[PDB]
């Protein structure tokens, strides 16, 4: 996360850290069986990591669980991240606390100009890196499909939707995939892609969750 702040320990309690050896990609729980991420974070080998703050230091609120099961979407295109959304069961249930805590599904869209909270352990600069240790946080705002297509010459889907700021100085950047964008209390997208961080025009591009949300209830319901 580029131009944003410390959140506080626990203070997204939805968040989650995919590790495999180390943090790579953030993901969202959905309830105690499931977590929500992007399926270009697709690996196996995949430990859940609940309750972080600090991704380096055992601070005493964290649940480790190994994935159980993976599932990309049907229809996701890796080469233009369109379905970049997928599912993964935990080997055992999350023990459920002010820490470690579900986010809701939308049962709507959210409209452009919606205020967001995207947050992550990602690069936090917009020209070379810097990796946090503690979690990072952002407010920003759903663009409308046309200022963000225009400003950018992005090729989007419907399943994808701009969110940040076309000056530039406030984005999600490398790290923050595959965790959340929570606007008005519901899950409406996962941090999927961009063109570097935080420069003017490019905004970020996240997976329109509110259109997964029949896909993801049935799945979880047969699994
Ligand atoms: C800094 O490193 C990068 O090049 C960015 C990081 C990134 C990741 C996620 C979100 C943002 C953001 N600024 N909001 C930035 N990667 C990428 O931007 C994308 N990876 S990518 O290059 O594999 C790629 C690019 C485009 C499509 C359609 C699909 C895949
Ligand atoms: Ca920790």
């Amino acid at each position: 996360i580029v131009g944003g702040y410390t959140c506080g320990a626990n203070t997204v309690p939805y968040q989650v850290s995919l590790n495999s050896g180390y943090h790579f990609c953030g993901g969202s729980l959905l309830n105690s069986q499931w977590v929500v991420s992007a399926a270009h974070c697709y690996k196996s080998g995949i430990q859940v990591r609940l309750g972080e703050d600090n991704i380096n230091v055992v601070e005493g609120n964290e649940q480790f669980i190994s994935a159980s099961k993976s599932i990309v979407h049907p229809s996701y295109n890796s080469e233009t991240y369109n379905n970049d959304i997928m599912l993964i069961k935990l080997k055992s249930a999350a023990s459920l606390n002010s820490r470690v805590a579900s986010i809701s599904l939308p049962t709507s869209c959210a409209s452009a100009g919606t205020q967001c909270l995207i947050s992550g352990w990602g690069n936090t600069k917009s020209s070379g890196t810097s990796y946090p240790d503690v979690l990072k946080c952002l407010k920003a705002p759903i663009l409308s499909d046309s200022s963000c297509k225009s400003a950018s010459s992005f090729i989007i889907t419907s399943n994808m939707f701009c969110a940040g700021y076309l000056e530039g100085g406030k984005d999600a950047c490398q790290g923050d995939s595959g965790g959340p964008v929570v606007c008005s209390g519901k899950l409406q997208g996962i941090v999927s892609w961009g063109s570097g961080c935080a420069q003017k025009n490019k905004p970020g591009i996240y997976t329109k969750v509110c259109n997964y949300v029949s896909w993801i209830k049935q799945t979880i319901a047969s699994n």
